[PDB]
């Protein structure tokens, strides 16, 4: 997260992890978002590859062991069927990971409260993103949990030419794009929460920024949707 400030331990519970296995250490690669005690909801290019992948649940400081912690492996990877590997930008990214362990929910570990199917945010709606992302365009990790105020930027408005054009899709939500603030490499596959009814939903999933800088003016961090996509993930869950 770019242009960011530090979130306090407990403010977004369903903030997870995802990590995979280098060498014989863990390295953290994207954010994720803790949707049922033993699924998280992630970016499909986030698990695109044959890795060994574990979640994070209750992780405040990537590297300082907070006491709050559980370490859990991913049983299974139920990637959307129309995502296509090379294409961020044709849309589909997501995918959901079915934990080898049910985790314990406290203060520290909350399922994340999904919208109702078709739900569409009225621009400028106050949403905030977060994640253990770079903090700079080709700078580092973020050691703690790092938050941005990043307002939604509608469809029409993303999808002219000034913006994003026909790169982004019905089926994204576009955030930010003030030149200050933004998602940034390893933020990928996690949470937008908007405020909405007086209860923060997640509304997105973290997707893609510019190729050419993270906090790029009049280039919003774009996300995938959740509210198309209601059903699917249902469907997965029912059914496995
Ligand atoms: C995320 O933390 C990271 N996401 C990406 O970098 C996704 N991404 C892009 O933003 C582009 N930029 S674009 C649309 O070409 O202007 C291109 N490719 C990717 C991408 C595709 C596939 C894979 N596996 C990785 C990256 C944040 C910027 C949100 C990530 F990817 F690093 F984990
Ligand atoms: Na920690």
């Amino acid at each position: 997260v770019v242009g960011g400030t530090e979130a306090q331990r407990n403010s977004w519970p369903s903030q997870i992890s995802l990590q995979y296995r280098s060498g014989s250490s863990w390295a953290h690669t994207c954010g994720g978002t803790l949707i049922r005690q033993n699924w998280v909801m992630t970016a499909a290019h986030c698990v695109d590859r044959e890795l060994t992948f574990r979640v994070v649940v209750g992780e405040h400081n990537l590297n300082q062991n907070n006491g709050t912690e559980q370490y859990v492996g991913v049983q299974k990877i139920v990637v959307h069927p129309y995502w296509n590997t090379d294409d961020v930008a044709a849309g589909y990214d997501i995918a959901l990971l079915r934990l080898a362990q049910s985790v314990t929910l406290n203060s520290y570990v909350q399922l994340g409260v999904l919208p109702r199917a078709g739900t569409i945010l009225a621009n400028n709606s106050p949403c905030y993103i977060t994640g253990w992302g770079l903090t700079r365009t080709n700078g580092q990790l973020a050691q703690t949990l790092q938050q941005a105020y990043l307002p939604t930027v509608d469809y029409a408005i993303c999808s002219s030419s000034s913006y994003w054009g026909s790169t982004v899709k019905n089926s994204m939500v576009c955030a930010g794009g003030d030149g200050v603030r933004s998602g940034c490499q390893g933020d990928s596959g996690g949470p937008l929460h908007c405020l909405v009814n007086g209860q923060y939903a997640v509304h997105g999933v973290t997707s893609f920024v510019s190729r050419l800088g993270c906090n790029v003016t009049r280039k919003p961090t774009v996300f995938t949707r959740v509210s198309a996509y209601i059903s699917w993930i249902n469907n997965v869950i029912a059914s496995n």
